[PDB]
């Protein structure tokens, strides 16, 4: 079956594909801003928010992916083949978990209606050619 | 942060450790149960339950892991180290979503309080010495 | 004084003698059931039930017996008489807390009246001649 | 898991660790004052008190420890190794069952609020050096 | 800043200097006393008293001093100069917080005015010559010695 | 007894480790602004705040640590121990006293909620890639 993870939150993969690769902070920097803002709500028996439920799964999805890269570096025989796998988890599979971590942290920080309104205006900006756009990208921090 | 995937739903990792490792059905058998029973709701544009939201992320977590096992199939021309990676995803990494898929499919079908009471009742069954346990295990089939 | 540990809870030593000796699960299997199900309450600063108060003393009684078996491990340099002591605590002394841990975990999970009725119902089952008893024993799994 | 046996009664192991070893009577003298004061309440099907439930377990804990020392003296081969075990049950494991027997007998005799108020004032007295304390320890017998 | 830890609570350093140096119990004996009676309050998410706010920093002051003495042991390969620093942390720096732990535990247990009247009455007792001094020193027990 | 020094003030060690380590002003500058702004209120027979009660103990803790450093500089014959100990006391304990002094001085100056919001905002600002944040770092300021 075909599930996009954002459709229950009012977005799509097509809406978040306009953000470039160097728009999201690193995965260590998304896990730090969740552990420092919402830790008593993520380590809680309550449901709190639907953005809290999807953020708990995205953290433990990465904790098993960092569990994989520790296994790959420990018990593969040749070092040549193991350097493609750990580079795949951090870069290729790590990019999909950044925008999952970015979307749910920002929907808790700024609001869900603000992030969806920002993703429209960022899509207009990056679809415009660089000669006909303002030089600075729009930012989020309304608060 | 030591975050618990089942504490939100009134369970724990140590309560899910009452069931053995080779008790959960395979991932292909659990994704067909999700397809046949809950496909209009997992593809719905609204979250219907907290179990649906944790189940949509559990399928995409396995979908990311199947793009990985396809990638190690197409790459890593050393053949002896390719089979170490793709069998790790299918066996070792596939287990921790297999408890995650089993817990959320069964809590959508039978309810929260039925699966939590089944987790205790399977705890009594596997604890009993083999001279005094029944030959049948408990099944979640509360429905006729 | 000939004091009865289960008479307070509506049972007796001779009603607990309906179950055989090798029916109760091991002490490591019963302390994990107490850990997974009742750890906020056994470490609570208030007594929640008379079964909690008798269960906190049953765990500390085994905790005193494990400091003893560690002490006979570190001391008693005669090796033939060290193994007589530590196997007595694990097998012989560990049994009378194993009925004590089983009775209070099961009475917190299923209730008093369910375990007392299970003690009678297991009495009928073990009494029946083997030509006419079922191949299944009763389990306390009243919960689905 | 980590349980202290006194926390449900409003005390701790840290509160009762200030009482010295020679503060409690012998285990035969704690079992005599329970069998002579509360025997119709300990040999009873009722719950009576939470101090009664914890006292029933502490008596039968010692009855299995005296069962052990009878076994050790009967069927160990050498007498040299058996004299360390029976001295361990009576002294080392016997000291932990004295303060369990003392705390629950005294909470029934004087009251729970009196024993906790006495354990504070006995802690002030024995933490004071002997040159700056009164020479007599405080006593319990308010009745 | 000529600042004073007890001046806020109605005392002084010199009023705490009535008690001698070898009067306060050891740091292990006040940490066991604090954790016995005040552990849900010293780890509470709110401040309960100015004694609780000042006792949380005094335990944290001792915690930073014990990670220091641990660090001097794992490092500092000269044994002649290592042991005199760990001795300075334990017996010299620990004395200034033993008065801080004793003062704030006792004002939580018996009250501010009871400890402040005890410091005066122990001041009369210790400056009396030993020929005219009574045998039983003052003590801030809430119960009498005969109960 | 595990006590968080900022827990009663609505923060934690994790929220103050959210900012980088070389952000907090030095211990000399923080004691300078404490002695400039709040000296008649820290040398006072009143409490006036929980922040004043914590700031006095922080200043006295740093005074005891500087007495320690003066003592180690006074009498230790090993020159490498004078290189190790008083550099540890500065660069490892002064960072924690820098966070404590900065937190309490800023909470006295700007308010507690403004300092907590500034902690969250500056952490998320540092974490953000530089092309998608405001170009200059935020400060607390009382000047309109």
């Amino acid at each position: 079956m075909d599930i996009d993870p954002y459709k229950e939150f009012g977005a799509s993969v097509e809406l978040l594909s306009f953000l470039p690769s160097d728009f999201f902070p690193s995965i260590r920097d998304l896990l730090d801003t969740a552990s420092a803002l919402y830790r008593e709500a993520l380590e809680s028996p309550e449901h709190c928010s639907p953005h809290h439920t999807a953020l708990r799964q995205a953290i433990l999805c990465w904790g098993e992916l960092m569990n994989l890269a520790t296994w790959v570096g420990s018990n593969l025989e040749d070092p040549a083949s193991r350097e493609l796998v750990v580079s795949y988890v951090n870069v290729n599979m790590g990019l999909k978990i950044r925008q999952l971590l970015w979307f749910h942290i920002s929907c808790l920080t700024f609001g869900r209606e603000t992030v969806l309104e920002y993703l429209v205006s960022f899509g207009v900006w990056i679809r415009t050619p660089p000669a006909y756009r303002p030089p600075n990208a729009p930012i989020l921090s309304t608060l």
